[PDB]
């Protein structure tokens, strides 16, 4: 019932900003509105965030659950081939990362938390946030609808896709990115290549795109993304419709034709969405709890951490009676690295980026700056890549094309 600061939400972006907050003494909870282990999208990680893995001591029990090691990403159009080795790019920093069935993931970190003195309840939602200056009283509903309030200096909403606080007093703003839908499953991978150290997205048609990610417990997370046109051309169940899609690619028709379907194949539409600010007096939003992107270069759990760890070192400023330029340390830190992952986004979508991915003898040093982008490495300005992001793939591409009529 009183509390320091107040964690809303025990997945990656509330576990590791908790973390933070319970590392420098205060008192720190997180309440979690599902039972865990609980399903969420979002499973392969990137290099970038083994560093708040590594900050919230987290890294030890992540490597004893046996993940499945990530070592770049790979793109597939017909037969043409992209690989991205993050053991080769521009940027210092870590070269290889997980992909995570997030139930199991997000449970090891939450747990690793309570573990380190966090105390971590569940299946206990949020249900209204009360304001006085920067003291908030919050109450929480368990699951037999019995209501209790908690006091806090702070709160952290990491409530993702939730979006506690931005639906509350209406901080939703849309994205700018037009609708997409998507449709995808785990499989039993009965059929998987002996390669594997990647997570692989394959250009199926103009705009639709589609994911494939190995997991270690013999199944792979494929998912289809792009175009609601598109998905609307097929007929049937989800299962069905999803069988149809895969049968419809060439790079994975015959490897998970007649494969297994751990669950039935879940829809996600219109996942783009931002807020109108990241804080106020009181609180800090975190992960999808600010703004959501696309799905296209995994990110979105790195964001999740990035923004968790950052909103944590930040609440603990606040805590101590120290100065915060929130603004600046927070906002505008998030929204760099933001900024650039979105050029990408409009690249993968627009043309420009498949041109420089498969392009003939592409530039072995433009490779490696593009490699530390879709590392995470967002932040570091001496990459043209990042420094030039909303110029550098139209132009880049011009480029290309202006070579290829010469000769
Ligand atoms: C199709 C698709 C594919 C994606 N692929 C990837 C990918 O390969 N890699 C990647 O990094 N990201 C991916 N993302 C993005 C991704 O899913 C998120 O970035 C990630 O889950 C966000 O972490 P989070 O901590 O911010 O929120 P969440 O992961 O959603 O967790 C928020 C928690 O808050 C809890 N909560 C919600 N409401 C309340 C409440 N009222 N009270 C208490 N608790 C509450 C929830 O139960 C939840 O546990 C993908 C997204 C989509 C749509």
């Amino acid at each position: 019932e009183k509390v320091d600061v107040l964690v809303i939400g025990a997945g990656p972006a509330g576990t590791v900003a908790a973390s933070l907050v319970n590392k420098s003494g205060f008192k720190v909870k997180i309440v979690e509105k599902q039972k865990f282990p609980r399903f969420v999208i979002g499973e392969s990680l990137l290099p970038r965030c083994m560093e708040h893995l590594d900050e919230a001591g987290f890294l030890d029990a992540v490597k004893a659950q046996g993940f499945q090691q990530k070592f770049g990403a790979k793109f597939v159009r017909g037969k043409e081939i992209a690989d991205f080795n993050f053991s080769d790019q521009f940027s210092n920093g870590w070269n290889w990362t997980w992909q995570v069935p997030r139930g199991n993931f997000d449970k090891t970190l939450a747990d690793e938390a309570a573990r380190q003195g966090v105390d971590v309840e569940y299946e206990v939602g949020v249900t209204d946030i009360k304001f006085f200056g920067t003291d908030s009283v919050t109450t929480i509903e368990d699951i037999n609808g019995n209501k209790r309030e908690i006091e806090a200096r702070f709160i952290i909403d990491a409530s993702g896709y939730g979006r506690v606080i931005p639906r509350m007093f209406g901080l939703d703003k849309p994205s700018g990115f037009e609708s997409r839908r998507t449709l995808f499953t785990h499989i039993k991978d009965v059929k998987r290549p002996v390669e594997g150290n990647r997570i692989t997205a394959v250009v199926h048609k103009p705009k639709v795109w589609i994911w494939v990610i190995p997991f270690s417990n013999g199944n792979t997370s494929v998912g289809f993304v792009g175009e609601p046109s598109y998905f609307d051309e097929y007929t049937g169940t989800p299962e069905e419709r999803m069988r149809a899609m895969i049968a419809n690619e060439g790079h994975i028709a015959e490897r998970f034709k007649s494969e297994e379907f751990l669950f039935e194949p879940r829809t996600i539409e219109g996942y783009a969405i931002s807020a109108s600010k990241l804080y106020g007096d009181g609180f800090v939003l975190t992960g999808n709890a600010t703004e959501f992107l696309d799905p296209i270069f995994s990110s979105g759990a790195t964001f999740a951490m990035e923004s968790g760890s950052k909103g944590g070192k930040l609440a603990v400023q606040f805590l101590k009676g120290e100065e915060v330029n929130w603004e600046k340390d927070f906002v505008e830190h998030m929204m760099q690295g933001i900024d650039t992952f979105r050029s990408f986004v409009t690249g993968w979508y627009d043309g420009t980026l498949h041109a420089v991915f498969f392009a003939k003898n592409p530039d072995p040093d433009h490779k490696r700056m593009i490699c530390s982008v879709l590392a995470g490495y967002v932040w570091d300005k001496n990459n043209p890549f990042v420094k030039k992001h909303n110029t550098i793939l139209k132009t880049l591409a011009k480029v290309i094309q202006m070579g290829e009529e010469a000769l």
